[PDB]
């Protein structure tokens, strides 16, 4: 069922694109810690940061504000649609936050009772029970007693099912650009698309989950930004802090008007130090060159892949944007997903999965080209074992 | 510049601080401050100590970011050291005490619903009770203001009065899943359980075969001069939540239980950046000296507002634990404690509140005592001049 590491595979040193475990043993990192370590392991950047903000401030409360926040605030609302930011500290809690945020806006702009959420099969947005409630999957909402009410799940890509669902009681579509842990699936133009025209004709706002696939991981700074449809709400986290517990939801004034004074809050959320190495990450991760080279670096994986399936016939499909990639597994080894991780291990390479059937990567967004074909070499090797 | 960028969900003070050391803060104009609230009793070491930076720094220059699938070094040793000194025999790891709290409460939940039946779901909670934003946290926390306004909320949920052991006996049932209670309100005003509430449900809960949630998240991890304030009563929970004062600063929060209750779903999570810093922090403030200096530090600051009262005759109770302490305002200044707090930032003293009535300070475990006497000295002039006025 759940990937977990045996008792001899405990990670504790990591630097760029490698990890050491207890053992002294080497791994080539195209995981990021699922999506997080978006720029390695200690980047000499993001430590400077650490340790520069670690010196000076690290938390306040939200009786103040704080440089860091501001600064940071300030990139995102003049890099997105953006016009006001919500900092928190996990994906999990942005997310609450933008089905809260959309939930009172409907019920203080329109009606007390416009309260449905459409949400898609497969789909995941944290492990609380709103989160995973709006989650796609009945097997991890199930047994916690009574669920929050009001939320409808349809096919993800399913347009129809969409406009047949939505009526002026529905106040949010909540998606994934792509759905990460789903399968690692995207959002075709018309079906994204159609979400915007849907949420505009019933008054919805539109919520776009860009935990996973935010912050530079398709090769855009957000995923939106590949499909030019701009959504009402988007929230962010992993990447965002490059590994520090750090996340944060966008959206208009108009919808940010909508809550007040204590209509939500976070003790340790707009963290000065969080936010200062956020304001590294969104530094280096926000540059033409990087953003590029993400796009450069998934074909060098690609291309391994599809030699791996050239000599090994075990994927149908390569898909995915940027650095996020999903190789799905033949009818043949169906299942086998778990199996080629642990291979991949024994290999030394840690590698991801999206689903029992498909392989996912998500490595730094500067990994090095040295480190692709060395890790994919690793991951070629483990396939040769597992076949 | 807040209200140009961020969500207006908050009303900061009026000055922005830039730089702390121990319980000094500086603002961007360098005006000096002591802090007596600890950014919601968090910082419990104050700002910047040396121990807490040089574990940040160490560990950060070693390994952040680890996933769920993996443990760490720091997560091992800081869930022993957990296990080691409380009831604990399991530890999971979240950022925030919100997830802490989420966690617990999904566990007990889903602790009744494979252990004796998917009817078993109640939830008996106190009205005043925080215990965070999300859905369901604000929920099961006692502020219909706060819950309200974000459709249907999770059902299953009854509160009943802080201290009143009759109504939670009323409304207990082979039904009920979970008891959920912070063995002090900090928000609700720092009223903490009188000793027969906390055993009484302590026996409801074996009575009815449900789950004791003690929520230490303000009251937790050094605050009210023992470990935790079940160690105070003598009542042992079967799930305790930690965060604030666990990482001095940092995002981390704990929930810890029992093997047998865990097993329902001994490490389980925590970003090994935090649990190292969690780690230096619990090393300091689990020492008979730090804890035993937590007691001298409060009657300090309790001789000062008695003090205060004595002049100005605005406190009608002095309560808490340990350094978390509420002075309640007396009738003529009822719902004024913002003026006192606003008063106070002016006087280069930082307190808060705990409701419209209560004045609340929650500083640094290890507040040097000159800060204990300068903050109160500012703290009683800012008295001074808002009663001058009237
Ligand atoms: C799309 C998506 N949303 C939300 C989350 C939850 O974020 P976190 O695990 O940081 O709370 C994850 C992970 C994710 O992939
Ligand atoms: C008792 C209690 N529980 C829970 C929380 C929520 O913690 P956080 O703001 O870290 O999510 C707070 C604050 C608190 O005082």
């Amino acid at each position: 069922l759940p990937v977990y590491a045996p008792a001899d595979f405990i990670p504790v040193k990591g630097k760029g694109s490698r990890v050491w475990d207890q053992q002294g043993k080497e791994y080539i990192d195209f995981a990021g810690g699922i999506a997080v370590t978006a720029l390695g392991h200690c980047h000499p950047a993001l430590v400077e940061a650490l340790k520069s903000q670690g010196e000076t401030l690290w938390h306040t409360s939200n009786v103040f504000t704080n440089e860091p926040a501001l600064r940071l605030g300030r990139k995102l609302i003049d890099a997105t649609f953006a016009e006001r930011v919500l900092f928190m500290n996990s994906g999990t809690e942005a997310n609450e936050t933008a089905f809260k945020l959309a939930r009172h806006y409907a019920c203080v702009r329109h009606s007390p009772f416009k309260t449905k959420i459409i949400a898609f099969h497969n789909a995941f947005h944290g492990q609380s029970l709103f989160t995973v409630s709006v989650g796609g999957q009945p097997k991890y909402s199930d047994g916690f007693g009574p669920k929050p009410a009001d939320i409808i799940h349809v096919p993800f890509n399913d347009l129809h099912a969409v406009k047949a669902v939505m009526d002026d009681h529905t106040c949010a579509v909540v998606v994934e650009p792509i759905q990460g842990e789903g399968g690692v699936q995207a959002a075709t133009p018309e079906f994204l698309k159609g979400l915007r025209d849907l949420c505009d004709e019933h008054q919805a706002l539109l919520v776009f989950d860009e935990v996973q696939c935010g912050m530079g991981r398709t090769g855009d700074l957000f995923a939106y930004m590949h499909y030019g449809v701009t959504p009402d709400i988007l929230t962010s986290a992993k990447a965002l802090g490059g590994g520090f517990p750090v996340s944060a939801m966008l959206t208009t004034q108009e919808i940010a008007s909508a809550f007040h004074v204590g209509s939500h809050g976070s003790t340790y959320g707009g963290n000065p130090l969080a936010c200062a190495v956020a304001g590294a990450t969104f530094d280096i991760i926000n540059t033409p060159e990087v953003l590029q080279g993400i796009h450069t670096k998934r074909q060098q994986f690609v291309q391994h892949l599809q030699a791996i399936d050239e000599q090994f016939d075990i994927f149908s499909d390569i898909r995915g944007m940027g650095l996020l990639i999903g190789a799905e597994l033949k009818p043949k080894y169906k299942g086998r997903a778990r199996d080629f991780l642990y291979a991949g291990a024994e290999a030394g390479v840690m590698v991801l999965n999206a689903g029992a059937d498909v392989m996912r990567f998500a490595p730094s967004l500067v990994v090095e080209e040295a480190d692709i074909h060395e890790g994919m070499q690793r991951f070629a090797q483990a396939v040769g074992k597992v076949v």
